[PDB]
């Protein structure tokens, strides 16, 4: 029967080659296959033109043109056009601009201040190939948020880009990030630490099972101690262990730990310390899962006491013991017996061999058992004869044992294996079966697939071959195509066939694979499957050095194996840098976790549904024949199902959906040891040998990797390759990273003779003018120190002068016989002397102090400008002063992440619909200031508006009035504070979208009606949540609050209500002020905003010096916090009436500051930034704030503010900063770098600076000045 | 209305009586409200009124 087909992924990439196949089967004429994508509304038109054989699988691609939607649906028909017959069929498919997987590698994990930072950003496709995209920005992040430093507009040229920012001499202390934002926004981040430390040279070697059973009496445990070619330290070990129940409660101490087995001990040489601990004295139950164990091997001859808390990963699992299947059929047939291997696990995963189990199957009754054979394991077979649905478990040796009181104990758990097989729906009683082999598949190495058949009447044409078909798919797109012809006799009773599969890598880690027929009878019977494969790369590449050992030598070759041409990143470090942080994680698993679509199982169900054509279902709703049976759903599979958990969908014309659809150099001399090679190599047709001069500070091992980029075999990583570096006789020193200059310290100098062979040693300490050694032990006596020896020599060294040190110290092997060794061969080779200079910097003494200077300068068209006068005290310690100026157009930090999160389906009652639709506005309202918005955004935030409105206005009333309930009944009176709020954002409403004046002018009616002249306004209702309001529903806080609200809705001032409230106003501040008993603030942050919107610029700063003065400043972020001394209310509203009460109040005069009648004064607006600068910071992870009364308030004191200092047109702003004394420094502030501090140092003594600003924009001066003093009477 | 409690950890008082008729009468002393961090949840140290 004339038969056709065409297979297209349902989520096709724009702008990627989107391969899609097609078979046409029986001939007729010669016919031509068409695929035409076209929009939903819109103009957008395309056509293939497909090319098509008779029984035969020809396949095409094709790239589809962008989108502006990130993600668009689209309908496509595909058209077979012919003389004789003309068929075609239409579905809803779903487009998307799937952008680009890039990342960040770092010379290190983390950083010493000074020092310069070096990275490397590179981009890839799903296939893992160097892709050289423009990518518009990339920024290093401080830990304060501060974007410190950016690279604009570039484009990468072998598919990665390097990069060098220098550090800071006084950076910030704490956790930095560099972030590339592409030019769909996917923000790509990766961190990096900064803080002052010194080094480890050893490493705390830490030995605990990873997973213990529950059921245990003791457990073996180990601690060791190395650092080069594995030479042991000894020490004095200090081990412990100690388990944190589980607990959901800290309070004050938090300390979950409790039964607390410490150890003690010293390490042996040539080994560790070994040691079994009985577990029965943590008693493991009631609530216990994890425990860390804590180490401190503190090595002899240093105080350095290196701990490692390693393997807080050890586990205590419920499920001690345990099954699982492994390889069985999770479709099937009745025509068939189905096969199913299973596996036996004892917790850490043990296979328990010669134990018996115990198979039931809910079905065809096969409750069999069997015994484990080695490697704990039963495969077996059950009988096909039943109705569709097959349930199969499988309970092993203590199937059911100890059901014991679980209240108040450990559930004593055994894990079950269990699994629910369905039959497929068979049309001509004919299908095929693939045989399963799930396991990780290895690349680079071939698999076979068997494929089993059966023909009960499925000849009917009676042909020679019958064509089979196979495709294989991953990364969301089909990749591989292929064909079988099967040739049959007569009525063909069974057979076995397989099929070969290259196990490639161009295949992802899920690997899709179906196989269908093609029978002229016009139906198709096909089977899928899911195959893991291994993630792997394409580009194979391993490095390694030349030599290995050596000491500061020269020449050491580094060789890289790779792609014929590939560019090749290399990193090499000493692994102390290494052992100090762990560098992020950059693997095969790194990057595949960074492709997006990794599997494509269904269609994109949540925003498309492609799901119906016709119901023919409920047609029939006849008889059987024997009594009457109405019709109901199903459950069974077919070959639609196997495409769409494909996550293809199929054009066709044979049966291939179900029937229903109605229900849903330098001598001997050492230092530069930090990042040993950073940097790249071009491979020639084999490999490519990197000649590195070896580094001197070779005390530790050099660990090195890389990682390649080629056009043809995509990206490659290497397999971290060392090197030892070990004079054997050497000297180190223990040291601190700063000191004081006054106070004295204990440096220590510790030689080492690894060498057979026994010497004696003299401890030279070169003095300098900077310090002045004093040694600790007076006889500078040589004293013999055989073969793992070691002697200490600690001075005692004050240092004179400031800044870098740079101490010198020798020690040579004496050759004076006479020793206190049985032989005295203490001449070596040519290591006899070794000389080291290793530098430690020095800090001024006394206590230090910081002065700040903040103003915000905004030259309005023109220029404008102020002086700066750096005054000193006379106590301050000589270059013990310093100073440096920012500058930026800030408000962009907050305004990335809380923009995302906010805007929200509304629904519930009268209070819960407002909570969801208030911020809604000033959400908008803010991201219109901030000049950041989009027309997808705005549509998709006006519907949630819209409807909030009229959803709340269901819960109005007669009088205008609106309730927590509303009336369905009617039994309430409106509550005067959800009203008044109504009313304020009904205001604000009013702007974007057009709402019903009557509703205002309803509400202010009623709000009218419960107002008495003295005590102005009066509460009416009740309230489920005080959650609602920061009011302390107090006639003053509440009339505070509606007199706001009355001033926000254009009111004028001489209004009989307005006059009317603010008489109450003046009498509520007049007398608040006056006794302290009453208020605190709260209130005194409302009746700021109140006169400051009302007009009294008297009583305003009346009231705003009180403030001001009752404020909290802070690291120059001002604002005002609940004073929590009197008392502490309910353990519900405890926390949004004090923080929600602090991050209300003070954006309440913030919205104070910036509302005076003519303008804001400079001396206003430069206060209000600091104010704004607190506020910003204080935001909520996810987006907004603690209540909802603070999250509105805010968003409306930002965007106000927003509205006076940003400019549209301003694109320039010119700054330049003098000094009295030639000093001269410029900057330029733009429409780009807004969001930059930018920095500068100040060199003068006494400061004596001009700031003057021109042109556009404002632009944020902060000066900081430190200094350290040093008097005392004491 | 505060006071001291006297030796042997005692404090008699009288009140005023001009209300309506059931009077309640609580005793709060030093620390009412404190951070216990949950009621229920792990344990509970009350101080009885
Ligand atoms: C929300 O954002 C819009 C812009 O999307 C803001 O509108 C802009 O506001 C300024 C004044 O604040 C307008 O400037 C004036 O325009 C008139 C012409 O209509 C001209 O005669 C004046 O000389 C002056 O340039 C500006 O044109 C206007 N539109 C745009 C597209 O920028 C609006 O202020 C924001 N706020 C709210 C609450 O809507
Ligand atoms: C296992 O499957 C076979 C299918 O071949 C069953 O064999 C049939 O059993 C019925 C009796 O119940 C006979 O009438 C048929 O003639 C048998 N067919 C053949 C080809 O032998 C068998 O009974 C099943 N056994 C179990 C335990 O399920
Ligand atoms: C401490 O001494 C060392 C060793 O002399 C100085 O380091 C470098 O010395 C070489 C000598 O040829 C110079 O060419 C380098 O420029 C020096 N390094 C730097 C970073 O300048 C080191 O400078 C000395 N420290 C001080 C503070 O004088
Ligand atoms: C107990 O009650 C008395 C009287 O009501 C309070 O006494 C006042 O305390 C302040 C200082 O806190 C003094 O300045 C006044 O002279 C006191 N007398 C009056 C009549 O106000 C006392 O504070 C209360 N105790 C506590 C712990 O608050
Ligand atoms: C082609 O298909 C049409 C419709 O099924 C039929 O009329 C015709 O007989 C077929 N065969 C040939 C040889 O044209
Ligand atoms: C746009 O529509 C017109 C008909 O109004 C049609 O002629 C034209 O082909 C369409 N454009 C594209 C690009 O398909
Ligand atoms: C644990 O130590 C004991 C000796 O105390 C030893 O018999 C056992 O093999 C060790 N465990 C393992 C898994 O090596
Ligand atoms: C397992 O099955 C066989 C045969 O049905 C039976 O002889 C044996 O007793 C069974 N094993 C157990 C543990 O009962
Ligand atoms: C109530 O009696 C008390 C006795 O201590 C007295 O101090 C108070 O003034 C009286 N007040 C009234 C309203 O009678």
């Amino acid at each position: 029967k004339p038969q056709y087909m065409v297979l297209v992924p349902s989520l096709l990439h724009t702008e990627t080659t989107e391969k899609g196949c097609v078979l046409l089967s029986y001939l007729n004429e010669t016919v031509t296959v068409s695929a035409s994508l076209e929009s939903v509304r819109g103009n957008r038109s395309l056509f293939t033109d497909l090319e098509a054989e008779n029984d035969v699988l020809h396949c095409v691609a094709f790239a589809v043109p962008k989108s502006s939607s990130n993600e668009e649906v689209m309908f496509l028909t595909v058209q077979v056009k012919g003389p004789t017959q003309e068929f075609k069929k239409r579905t809803t498919v779903m487009v998307k601009n799937e952008d680009s997987l890039v990342f960040v590698q770092t010379d290190k994990s983390i950083y010493k201040p000074g020092q310069t930072v070096k990275f490397r950003v590179v981009s890839m496709d799903e296939n893992f190939h160097p892709l050289n995209e423009l990518i518009p920005l990339v920024y290093i992040q401080d830990p304060k948020g501060n974007r410190i430093a950016q690279w604009q507009s570039f484009q990468l040229e072998g598919g990665l880009k390097q990069f060098s920012f220098p550090l800071s001499s006084e950076p910030f202390q704490g956790s930095y990030k560099v972030v590339v934002q592409k030019k769909s926004g996917g923000r790509t981040e990766h961190p990096f630490t900064v803080e002052e430390f010194v080094l480890p040279k050893f490493e705390v070697q830490v030995t605990v099972p990873k997973i213990i059973t529950i059921l245990e009496e003791e457990m073996n445990v180990s601690v060791c101690g190395l650092y080069t070619y594995g030479k042991p330290v000894p020490g004095h070990v200090t081990v412990s262990i100690c388990r944190k129940y589980s607990d959901a409660s800290d309070c004050h101490g938090e300390d979950s730990q409790a039964f607390c087995e410490k150890f003690s001990g010293q390490l042996n040489s040539h080994g560790c310390f070994y040691q079994q601990v009985k577990t029965k004295v943590f008693q493991l139950k009631r609530k216990e899962y994890e425990m860390k164990l804590h180490t401190e091997a503190q090595i002899q001859e240093e105080g350095t006491v290196v701990e490692l808390t390693g393997r807080q990963s050890s586990e205590i699992t419920r499920t001690i013991t345990k099954l699982s299947f492994v390889k069985v059929d999770s479709h099937f047939r009745q025509g068939i017996p189905f096969f199913g291997q299973v596996r036996l696990v004892d917790g850490k995963g043990v296979p328990i061999p010669n134990k018996v189990i115990f198979i039931r199957g809910n079905e065809a009754n096969y409750y069999s058992n069997a015994t484990t054979d080695e490697h704990g394991l039963v495969q077996f077979s059950i009988n096909t004869t039943n109705v569709m649905g097959t349930s199969l478990t499988v309970r092993v040796n203590y199937k059911d044992r100890s059901p014991c009181y679980g209240y108040q104990w450990v559930s004593e758990e055994h894990e079950e294996a269990h699994h629910t097989a369905y039959l497929v729906f068979s049309p001509s009683k004919s299908f095929v079966h693939l045989e399963p082999m799930s396991h990780e598949l290895p690349c680079g190495h071939t698999q076979t697939v068997q494929a089993h058949y059966i023909l009960n009447g499925g000849t009917l044409l009676g042909l020679k071959k019958l064509s089979f078909y196979y495709l294989i798919m991953a990364k969301g797109g089909i990749v591989r195509t292929g064909t079988h012809g099967l040739l049959v006799k007569q009525e063909d009773m069974k057979g076995h066939f397989s099929i070969s599969i290259p196990v490639k890598s161009d295949i992802a880690p899920v690997a899709r694979l179906l196989i269908y027929a093609v029978l002229p009878t016009g139906d198709v019977i096909g089977d899928s499957a899911k195959y893991d494969v291994e993630n792997c790369l394409a580009n194979k590449v391993d490095l390694s050095f030349s030599p290995s050992q050596s000491l500061p030598a020269s020449h050491a070759h580094l060789r890289v194996t790779a792609a014929p041409q590939s560019v090749c990143a290399l990193r090499a470090v000493d692994q102390s840098v290494l052992l100090m942080k762990p560098d992020a994680e950059l693997s095969a698993s790194s990057v595949y976790n960074l492709l997006p679509e990794k599997d494509l199982t269904g269609f994109p169900g949540p925003l498309n549904d492609q799901d119906n054509e016709d119901c023919i279902n409920r047609h029939n709703v006849y008889i059987n024949g024997i009594t009457y049976t109405p019709v109901s759903s199903t459950n069974e599979k077919d070959m639609y199902s196997f495409l769409e958990d494909m996550g293809l969908k199929a054009f066709t014309n044979s049966k291939i959906r179900k029937p229903k659809m109605c229900p849903q150099t330098e001598t001997v001399r050492k230092y530069f040891p930090e990042t040993w090679i950073w940097d790249l190599v071009v491979v020639n047709s084999a490999g490519v040998a990197e000649v590195g001069v070896t580094v001197p500070d070779t005390i530790t091992e050099w660990k090195a990797g890389a990682f390649c980029l080629s056009e043809d075999a995509g990206l490659g990583i290497s397999s971290t390759a060392s090197l030892r570096a070990f004079q054997p006789f050497f000297v180190e020193l223990t040291m601190p990273y700063s000191v004081i200059r006054g106070e004295a310290f204990t440096l220590k100098a510790t030689v080492l003779n690894y060498l057979p062979k026994c010497i004696r040693v003299s401890v030279q300490l070169e003095a300098s003018p900077a310090f002045l050694a004093v040694p600790v032990e007076k006889e500078q006596a040589p004293h013999c120190i055989c073969a793992n020896g070691r002697q200490t020599v600690s001075w005692a060294v004050t240092p004179k002068s400031l800044g870098n040190v740079n101490f010198t110290v020798s020690a040579e092997a004496l050759e004076s016989q006479e020793l206190c060794g049985t032989e005295v061969p203490s001449v070596p080779e040519h290591g006899r002397k070794d000389t080291v200079i290793k530098p430690l910097l020095v800090e001024p003494e006394g206590l230090e102090k910081e002065t700040t200077f903040n103003s915000l300068l905004c030259p309005s068209g023109g220029e404008v400008s102020e002086e700066l006068s750096l005054k000193l005290p006379p106590n301050v310690v000589e270059e013990s002063a310093r100073a440096s100026v920012s500058v930026l157009g800030d408000i962009l930090g907050s305004a990335m992440q809380n923009t995302q999160n906010l805007l929200q389906m509304p629904y519930g009652c009268g209070e819960q619909n407002m909570v969801l639709f208030a911020p809604n506005i000033y959400v908008l309202d803010y991201l219109n200031e901030t000049q950041q918005l989009t027309p997808e955004i705005k549509s998709k935030a006006i519907g949630y508006l819209n409807t909030g409105y009229q959803r709340q206005l269901n819960y109005k009333h007669y009088d205008g009035s609106y309730s927590t309930f509303g009336e369905r009944y009617g039994r309430n009176q409106g509550n005067t504070w959800l009203t008044a709020f109504v009313l304020k954002t009904f205001a604000q409403a009013r702007a974007y979208i057009f709402i019903d004046e009557a509703h205002i002018t309803q509400a202010l009616i009623w709000l009218s009606q419960r107002q008495k002249d003295n005590g102005c306004f009066r509460s009416s209702g009740s309230l489920l949540n005080n959650a609602i309001k920061g009011g302390v529903e107090d006639e003053v806080t509440l009339s505070a609050y509606i007199t706001i609200a009355l001033l926000e809705i254009p009111l004028t001032v001489t209004h009989p209500v307005v006059r009317n409230a603010l008489f109450c106003l003046e009498s509520a501040w007049k007398t608040a002020q006056e006794g302290d008993h009453g208020s605190h603030v709260y209130t005194k942050a409302l009746l700021a905003y109140a006169f400051a919107l009302a007009g009294n610029q008297d009583k305003r700063k009346e009231v705003l010096k009180s403030l001001n003065e009752e404020a909290v400043k802070k690291d120059n972020s001002v604002h005002w916090e609940r004073p929590q001394k009197p008392k502490a209310p309910v353990g519900h509203f405890y926390e949004p009436q004090a923080p929600s009460a602090e991050v209300e109040m003070t954006s309440y005069v913030l919205l104070a500051y910036l509302t005076a009648q003519p303008a804001p004064t400079s001396e206003d607006l430069t206060s209000a930034t600091n104010i704004v600068k607190w506020i910003t910071k204080q935001q909520n992870a996810q987006g907004g704030f603690s209540s909802t009364q603070d999250t509105v308030v805010a968003l409306h004191a930002l965007s106000k503010y927003g509205a006076a200092t940003f400019t549209r047109t301003g694109k320039a702003a010119q700054v330049t900063i003098q000094s009295s004394g030639t000093f001269s420094s410029k900057f330029q502030v733009d429409n780009n770098n807004r969001l930059l501090l930018q920095q500068v140092s100040l060199p003068e003594l006494p400061g004596e600076y001009s700031m003057k600003v021109t042109g556009e924009g404002c632009v944020y001066l902060q000066t900081s000045l430190k200094y350290n003093i040093l008097p005392e009477k004491e």
